[PDB]
Order: structure tokens, then C-alpha cells, then sequence
């Protein structure tokens, strides 16, 4: 365990740093709350009853320099400096994916769940009922359970903090999983899925004519599933109302499943567009502030509006539908925009953005049932462990590289791959990683093939799903070739070695491959790779 100088400058719950079981009481609220030894470090846990509100857990120095993360898929987890930060001007029309919290975020530097420096790892285990964050303070490092004004008549439970020391950073992080991991009951799949996502080739202009195509051509290719993303809905929330030449939602999955794929389907189910059906039958079912509908985004060049996952009404609707999914044969979920379902607002039940949330994704969950994989995406991470199958752990890629795109969470291969990478640790913990789709067409694109290869190979290197994304008439021999040689560098342990890197390189080995221990040393700047095989 970690002694020390450092360790005797800590604050646990306002109180100096030591080992023991602990009562805070104060007006508003009471902690019962323990600080116990564990391996390579301490663990603080208990429970907590009254209106806690934004409670400070823990406070120490900030360090110069930390990994920080994003609470949804695809916001960075990045190192940053943490005495030049000045706050990010937030995008009112996606203000929850920078932040749970944006009064936080517009004033102090925050990292979500977990933050760590070079030697040390703070986490939370858990996000059940508070959101927990950390912040950057007038130089000091402080975490938080933000439990957004709820009263607990009786006690609930913490969600617990570990503190980890050990050079061996990438070592902490791994173990800081591990622990997530057991906190939660991890669904981590035997089996990786293999298959096929229209998305990053027709985006929503998918026609059914050309899904044909593709569902013709895929016998071709190493794929299992085969998965209709964004286009043939006819507005959000709207999930079994088709568009265009699309046919029933239930034929498009009698049609893939007769051409011998795994059915798959996205919805964006925590969300109901200002124009959509659900919307307008159901004004009731939304998330509010000041007894009117709140904007949970702006996408579509639509109002988006958050469910209430708090009403039983909203449940039942969400069990019906995914229910629905299953008995026509979908057995792959791409549930996407996952943040809307936990956007602080009035619901109906006095419960956090967070249990709300859980509710609803526990609902699909029973709804799809066990044989079907969910996918989470666009979603809070830590709440989500236990439920999801797969999780998108990055901004979305691109059919380019993205040299005049900003580190802000639009669309890049070079983003979705710095992503893949520094959320590593997450893979076979907390679920398995998904780092978005392989661009292999050699048409239609501006990747080269210098630049699928490190994407692909680093993919594989790190034992991530492996989903192709392409009109599947441009993938020749290279991307063929490509796609067989990444399959051959999955089923290892990754570690990447040197997490804390400024510069965009990172040395990254698998230890028990398909093609025994390999190390795939990357540059994200000059967009070159060295890959070794043992
Ligand atoms: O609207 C479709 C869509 C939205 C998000 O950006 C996802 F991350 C992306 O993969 C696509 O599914
Ligand atoms: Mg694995």
C-alpha cells in the first residue's frame, strides 16, 4: 500500500487522510464511510443518507500532468496540463456529451470516473446513483459524487473510490479495471462478433437497393452480423416506422437473416425528436425543466428530447420495442446517444439522471435478453458496465484521417484511433472495446493504405470488435487482406506501455495473439506503424 508524505497531505470526506472507519455528520446529510488497505493502494467505501448534494470525497495537490476522461463514448481520454487548462466554450447544442455537470466544466478542468498521473491511478468503482467526477481547483485535485439534489430517506451506498501507486501506470489502470469490472458483474463476451455497419460509407443516405447489394457481397467476407445503423427510420423515436425503399423493420430482418447474417439494428432509444410520433402522442414521457420539455441535444437539425426513464409508461414502451426487435430476429443492438437517457432535468421520480438511466438500459437488457449483444454508443461509460455487451469507446471515425480536425469529438480516424487506444485498459474489464468501424474501401475514401493498415492492425493488436464499414463493391485485394490480417492479431492481452504520452506515439504489446506475442509501435502524427510478430 502507499505511505507518505503525499498520502498524509490527502483529505478524505474534509477530514486528513488515514486508515479507519469514519462518521461525517453534518446539517444536511451523514457519511459512514471506511479507508481500507487493498492492493497497490486504498479504498475508500461506505454509504451515505440526507440531501448530499455535490459531496467531496477526496482532495490532494494536483498533479502538472493528467490522464483525464470523459464521462460518454466519444469525449477524449487524454493527457493534459493541468495548471495552463482554460475552460472549453460549450457547444449549447451538445452541452451534456462535454459534461453532466457543464457548470464544472465552463469554469475547472473535470475528469470523469477516473483520473490518473504517471504512478498513480484515483477511480471511482462505480456510477449506480451519483455521478462521480474530479476537478481541478485553484491547484488542487478534487473528487465528488454529484447526487443532483436527491434526498435519501435511508441509507444508499457510496459509490467506492481506489486510490492505486505503482510505476507501472498502464499496470494500475488494468487493475483499476479489474476492480470496475467485479464492482459491476462485467459482461466481457467469450465471443467477439465479426460483421458489417452501413454507416461510414452511406450515413443516412442508405437505400434498401444498395443494403442488398451489400448483404450479396458480404457471403464474401468474414463477416457474422450484419447491422442497418442511422437512415431507414423514419424519424427518432420512431424506431418500427420505416423511410423511403426500406420495408418493415421486421422484413429487413427476415431478409438478412434468409441471407444467412446475424439481424443487427441501431436506435438512438433514450431519444424522441421534436417532430417524431412518440413525441407528440407522449408529450409527458420527456425529461423536463420548468415543466416544459428540455432539449437533451440538437441532431437532425431537430430538437432532440430525453426520455424519462423514471416512468413506468417509458419502461414498457422500451421493453415493447426491443421486445418486438428480438421476436423479429435482431440479436445485435447498436444502442446509441445513450447520454440523453441521463441529462439532469425533472422526471417524474425523485431519483438521479444516473438511476434513471440504469433503468432504462436494464429494461432493454431483459428485453433483448442474454443470446443478444447490445453495443453501447454516444453513452455514460461507468453506469453502463454490467449491462452492455460492447461499448464505442471513441469519437466516431471517418474515410479520412482528419489533419485540420480539432481533438473536440467530430468525426476522425485519428481521434477514434487516440481513443482506442488510451481507453485500452476498459477491453475485457469492463466489456469488450469497440473502436468504431475498418474504412478498407479503396475508393470513396481519403485514407491511404498506410494509414488502414495502422488503424486495423492497432485495432487487432488490441483485441477490439472488428466491424467493417464499406460499400462493399470498393474493397479489393488490399482491404481484403487487411481485414484476414487483423483477425489474425486479435485474442491477446494488450497493455499500451507508455500511457501518459504527449505525442501522439504509443508502444503497444499483446501478449497470446492468434499469431503469438506481437508490438505494434504507432505515430498518430506521421501516420506510420512498425508491427512485430512472434
Ligand atoms: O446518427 C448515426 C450515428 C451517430 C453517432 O455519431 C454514432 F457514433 C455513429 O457511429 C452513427 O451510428
Ligand atoms: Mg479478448
Amino acid at each position: 500500500v502507499p505511505r507518505g508524505s503525499h498520502m498524509a497531505s490527502m483529505e478524505i470526506f474534509g477530514k486528513t487522510f488515514r486508515e479507519g472507519r469514519f462518521v461525517l455528520k453534518e446539517k444536511n446529510f451523514t457519511v459512514e464511510f471506511a479507508v481500507e488497505k487493498i492492493h497497490l493502494g486504498w479504498k475508500i467505501s461506505g454509504r451515505v443518507k440526507g440531501s448530499p448534494g455535490r459531496l467531496e470525497v477526496l482532495r490532494t495537490k494536483a498533479p502538472e500532468k493528467v490522464l483525464v476522461n470523459n464521462w460518454q463514448s466519444w469525449g477524449p481520454c487524454r493527457v493534459v496540463d493541468a495548471f495552463s487548462f482554460k475552460p472549453p466554450e460549450i457547444d449549447p447544442n451538445w452541452r451534456y456529451t462535454a459534461s453532466v455537470v457543464p457548470d464544472v466544466l465552463e469554469r475547472n478542468l473535470q475528469s470523469d470516473y477516473f483520473v490518473a498521473e504517471e504512478g498513480k491511478v484515483y477511480g471511482f468503482l462505480s456510477s449506480k446513483i451519483a455521478h462521480p467526477f474530479f476537478a481541478v481547483e485553484d491547484g488542487e485535485l478534487v473528487a465528488y459524487l454529484e447526487y443532483f439534489d436527491v434526498e435519501f430517506d435511508d441509507f444508499v451506498p457510496l459509490e467506492p473510490l481506489v486510490v492505486l501507486e505503482d510505476p507501472n501506470t498502464p499496470l494500475l489502470l488494468e487493475k483499476y479495471a479489474e476492480l470496475v469490472g467485479m464492482e459491476n458483474n462485467a459482461r466481457v463476451p467469450k465471443h467477439t462478433p465479426t460483421g458489417w455497419c452501413s454507416w461510414y460509407h452511406y450515413f443516412l443516405d442508405l437505400t434498401w437497393e444498395e443494403t442488398l447489394k451489400n448483404l450479396k457481397l458480404a457471403k464474401n467476407f468474414p463477416f457474422e452480423v450484419f447491422q442497418i445503423d442511422d437512415a431507414y427510420e423514419k424519424d427518432i423515436g420512431d424506431w418500427l416506422v420505416t423511410r423511403g425503399d426500406f420495408p418493415s423493420v421486421e422484413e429487413m430482418a427476415k431478409v438478412i437473416a434468409e441471407n444467412g447474417f446475424i439481424p443487427g439494428i441501431w436506435t438512438a432509444p433514450f431519444s424522441v425528436s421534436e417532430t417524431s410520433d412518440v413525441f407528440n402522442e407522449h408529450p409527458d414521457w420527456v425529461v423536463k425543466e420548468n415543466g416544459e420539455p428540455k432539449m437533451a441535444y440538437r441532431n437532425w437539425n431537430k430538437k432532440i428530447y430525453a426520455l424519462d426513464l423514471s416512468k413506468d409508461e417509458v419502461l414498457n414502451w422500451l421493453f415493447d420495442l426491443f421486445s418486438s426487435l428480438r421476436k423479429m430476429g435482431y440479436r445485435y443492438f447498436k444502442i446509441d446517444f445513450l447520454f440523453a437517457g441521463a441529462v439532469p432535468g425533472e422526471r417524474k421520480k425523485n431519483i438521479t439522471p444516473i438511476q434513471a438511466f440504469r433503468k432504462g438500459i436494464e429494461t432493454i437488457r431483459k428485453a433483448v435478453g442474454e443470446d443478444s449483444f447490445i453495443l453501447g454508443c454516444g453513452s455514460p461509460l461507468l453506469p453502463a458496465v454490467g449491462c452492455v455487451d460492447g461499448m464505442r469507446i471513441g469519437p466516431d471515425t471517418a474515410p479520412f484521417w482528419g489533419e485540420h480536425i480539432e481533438d473536440n469529438g467530430a468525426p476522425a480516424a485519428r481521434w477514434a484511433l487516440r481513443n482506442a487506444i488510451t481507453r485500452y485498459f476498459m477491453h475485457d474489464r469492463f466489456w469488450l472495446n469497440d473502436p468504431d468501424c475498418l474504412i478498407l474501401r479503396e475508393e470513396k475514401t481519403d485514407l491511404t493504405q498506410k494509414e488502414k493498415e495502422l488503424y486495423s492492425y492497432t485495432c487487432g493488436v488490441l483485441d477490439n470488435m472488428i466491424i467493417e464499414s464499406d460499400d462493399l463493391s470498393l474493397v479489393r485485394d488490399h482491404g481484403k487482406k487487411v481485414l484476414k490480417e487483423t483477425l489474425e492479431l486479435l485474442g491477446g492481452r494488450p497493455r499500451v506501455q507508455n500511457i501518459m504520452s504527449e505525442d501522439l506515439r504509443y508502444e503497444i504489446v499483446s501478449s497470446g495473439t492468434l499469431s503469438g506475442n506481437v508490438k505494434i509501435v504507432v505515430d498518430l502524427n506521421s501516420r506510420e506503424y512498425h508491427l512485430e510478430k512472434e
